[PDB]
């Protein structure tokens, strides 16, 4: 059993912040869970272009507003605490918070960072 | 890509009671991302028990307090929201949740079917 908390992990190399968000990795490919899991913020007015070439992604909106675009049809999609979005094609989307964003995200196979 | 709503699965079938809890179905087996993804109520004052020999589970609570015991050991742990218990050892646990617990849950495997239900207390 394995059992952790944000708080102490944002006080860790577990925690990651880099320009536009910062990921807590609650879980990574050591633990053995076959998949990794992280609670990530996305800063309010940032214009974050992501695509995982290496991964599946689902993310679980927990806080905050903002949209997300899939860059394969332009198609725009709300974001707002409930809403879940996979990126199960490799996706390449465009995340824009309004406030911070909270979000938790799995990934498939794990981040082993 | 997928992109869907807690709010518009809760009212579903993809929306799981049992005694104890209420377990949205976010992700399927079917989306092929190789594990499920659930948004969980765990009800207040319930003793849940549950081990789940075919599947690691992560949890993470997003709202309520409780306790977990892990039963091999039978040491409690607090649960609040930002606690992540990981069940890497098919661990035999009971969670006894203080207030409602609201959970994001991951299965490996995928849930499906009905193994992890019967599973759950």
């Amino acid at each position: 059993m394995i059992v952790r908390n944000l708080g102490d992990i944002r006080k860790t190399d577990r925690n990651v912040r880099s320009d536009g968000w910062a990921s807590a990795r609650m879980l990574l490919k050591d633990d053995g869970m076959g998949f990794s899991f992280h609670v990530t913020t996305l800063f309010a007015g940032s214009e974050l272009r992501m695509h995982y070439q290496n991964h599946l992604e689902a993310v679980l909106v927990l806080k905050g507003t903002g949209t997300i675009e899939d860059l394969a049809t332009g198609e725009v999609h709300a974001l707002r605490p409930g809403v879940m979005y996979a990126l199960d094609d490799h996706d390449r989307h465009i995340v824009r918070p309004e406030t911070d964003i909270l979000t938790a995200c799995v990934f498939n196979p794990p981040v082993t960072g």
